[PDB]
């Protein structure tokens, strides 16, 4: 069933892509060839174009992002060739420099060798190429919570960390032949990080948060054709929500409502008072604020669903089927102001498209 | 098959409402004597108790109520002996008055003679009993937009509203054979109004806003056992988020944060400044401020969202399945500071439960 699998989902991406691309002429010989190619190889393997508009196609069915509009001016990096665990970390290295871009951060795809039979080339063990590693002992938290287990594996292989609120993570992956992952300390030259200051509260700098300039999801799988690229990590640049509402105001994350009540003057005692509202406020506020003082990529939830509205329409006119989660879509402060919050999406899975996958570690 | 849908619900109904009454004994004759009745009549008549656990388990049922904590102190008012129109507005009179109750709402519901065959015996034209009307001529919007269609009809039938912003609707209904509706001015003293102010931004008195007491929602079907009460109009108290983050914050509600906005002294210019965000929550601040003081009850979103958790911690304990709509239990702001939008839930009908009907103008 496998090879059929294969050659099924072969069969409608080569369609559906050359079809995009203008080239519907070249799809009967070109899938004479793959069927070959499957038939001898036991798989086949996608052309620079192939791959390219293969990335693109997966993010513009990303049914929970809002940011799909821009799917295709992704930059996308064609590393099939690696082999070797410098060869990896150096990519690693380079996207982030790549996609950072001095603040003007790119849309960026690193693409590393696909499963041969579900046996990964690579293994990618962060959650981002970038993060901040998370400690509990005695009760006292310290740093992202939502890095614990990993941080307790990293430092399981012999990293240790300072214990600063805002360790960085090292990049961790492993090798197909290697019973353990390797880990590299990044380099602080290549992480952009902003302060978090208050436009008109000059108290706020008082909290000292501070956030990553790029956010480099690397623990998904890229799908296309049958293909099972397991490890490709790719960026954008922040929603503010994702730092201001989510990353700092969880109680299972950072937490900081309350101190930032403190500094604002409000107290924190009266639901009533709305003091958790308004504290989500300024913080978003000041997280707009200092990404866009320092000269680094951010979007607000409104301006992004202003342009999510544009990829509603722009999908219609082309004649595709629109598809999207609403429980993911809306931002997670005044969605009611978005136009996503008035209508309804099609949650159906179309390929090719990212998927989960299991963590190795835990 | 219609006999046979009735006979049906009402074995699951009357099962399920004896069991939790403790009542399992009487379950076998009960049963009898309706199936022998439902045989003669074409139907069966609860018994006061039926009806008025069956209200209660319809509340408990409805997956999209975050109020649901309280659903066994519903006060059901047995109007199944209405035959004229004029009792039928003084049941609707008194239903306002007991519900206000001075401003300390009651959870309450009258319930109204049900459908014989599919033929209603009463006909509500109200989306609630207390509402705002709303006009528009050329291109001035005044009022509630949402109640266009219905002020609509209304002057239609002779009734001429001053044109305010906050002109209430009289009462609208219809009898079974007459062929058209008949309509009753709104006492004003049975109408308790909130005007809405700010703890402390004077200013915001300017925006001359004001919303009614007591939401009652009389439009809706309770299906109780295949019994079909098309009539049956219900009430809770407010959650602030309803009035401030919608009716009155909506574009095609109220549309009133530019005004917020300026009241509060911030510019309404940039997204960026998520001025949209800060006027919610100033706006909503003043919602639940202006309810408090003036003594009428009122819950914000956090408080609600915490009786609504001890709900489902009930339901568990209670040996029941606990069903919800995820996506309008969570309120329109700060949704990620409550545990609701934190969790999944199951959307299944279970019944009793309350129905949308087809409006009867349009
Ligand atoms: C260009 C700027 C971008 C913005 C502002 C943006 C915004 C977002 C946001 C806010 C989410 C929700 C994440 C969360 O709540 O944790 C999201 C999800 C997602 N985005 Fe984007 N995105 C961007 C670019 C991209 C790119 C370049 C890709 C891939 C090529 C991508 C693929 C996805 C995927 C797969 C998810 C869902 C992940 C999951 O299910 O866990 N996005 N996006
Ligand atoms: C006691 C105070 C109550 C509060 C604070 C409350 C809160 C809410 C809220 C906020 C909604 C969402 C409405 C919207 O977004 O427009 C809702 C929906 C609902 N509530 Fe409640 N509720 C209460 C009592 C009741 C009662 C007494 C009943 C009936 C006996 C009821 C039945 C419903 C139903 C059926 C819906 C959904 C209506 C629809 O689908 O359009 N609730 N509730
Ligand atoms: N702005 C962003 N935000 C963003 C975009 C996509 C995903 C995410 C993180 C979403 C998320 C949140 C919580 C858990 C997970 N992962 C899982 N639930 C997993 C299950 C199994 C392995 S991981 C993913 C954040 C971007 C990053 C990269 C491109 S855009
Ligand atoms: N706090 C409240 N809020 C509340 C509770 C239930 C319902 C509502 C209104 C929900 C709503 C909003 C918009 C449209 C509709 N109705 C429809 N979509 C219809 C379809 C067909 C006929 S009406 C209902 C508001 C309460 C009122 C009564 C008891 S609690
Ligand atoms: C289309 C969309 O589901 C719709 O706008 C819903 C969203 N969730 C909601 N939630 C509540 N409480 N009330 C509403 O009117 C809505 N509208
Ligand atoms: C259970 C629930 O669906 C879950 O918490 C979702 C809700 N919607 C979300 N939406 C976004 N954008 N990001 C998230 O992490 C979540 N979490
Ligand atoms: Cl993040
Ligand atoms: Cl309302």
């Amino acid at each position: 069933e496998e090879k059929e699998i294969l050659w099924n989902e072969a069969k409608a991406f080569i369609a559906a892509c050359y079809q995009e691309l203008g080239k519907a002429a070249e799809v009967k010989d070109r899938l004479a060839d793959i069927k070959s190619e499957i038939d001898l190889t036991g798989s086949y393997v996608h052309t620079k174009e192939e791959l390219e508009h293969g990335a693109k196609m997966a993010w513009r069915n990303s049914n929970r992002c809002i940011g799909r509009l821009f799917w295709n001016s992704l930059n996308v990096i064609d590393r099939r060739d690696v082999r070797t665990k410098e060869e990896v970390r150096d990519a690693l290295f380079h996207h982030i420099e790549t996609a950072t871009n001095n603040g003007k951060i790119r849309p960026t795809i690193t693409i590393f060798p696909p499963e041969e039979k579900g046996e990964k080339q690579v293994e990618i063990w962060n959650h981002q190429l970038i993060r901040y590693a998370g400690y509990e002992s005695d009760g006292e938290r310290i740093g992202d919570p939502a890095s614990c287990s990993l941080t307790a594996a990293c430092e399981e292989l012999g990293w240790r960390g300072e214990r600063t609120d805002f360790d960085l993570l090292p990049l961790i992956f492993r090798m197909k032949g290697d019973e353990q992952p390797v880990w590299y300390e990044l380099p602080r030259s290549l992480v952009i990080e902003v302060p978090i200051t208050h436009p008109d509260i000059e108290a706020f700098s008082d909290l000292e948060l501070k956030w990553y300039g790029v956010p480099i999801i690397s623990d998904m799988k890229l799908e296309v054709g049958g293909i099972h690229y397991n490890a490709a990590p790719f960026n954008g640049w922040y929603m503010g929500t994702e730092i201001g509402a989510r990353n700092l105001a969880d109680e299972k994350r950072y937490d900081k409502l309350k101190k930032v009540a403190s500094v604002i003057g409000i107290a924190a005692d009266y639901n009533t008072d709305l003091w958790k509202d308004q504290a989500l406020v300024e913080l978003n506020k000041a997280v707009l604020h200092s990404y866009k003082k320092q000269g680094v990529s951010i979007v607000d939830h409104h301006t992004a669903a202003s342009q999510f509205k544009r990829f509603e329409e722009q999908a219609e006119e082309a004649g595709r089927k629109l598809t999207g989660d609403w429980t993911w879509l809306i931002p997670p402060i005044s969605p009611a102001a978005t136009h996503i919050f008035h209508r309804s999406y099609d949650n159906s899975i179309v390929k090719p498209n990212y998927f989960y996958q299991d963590k190795p570690y835990e």
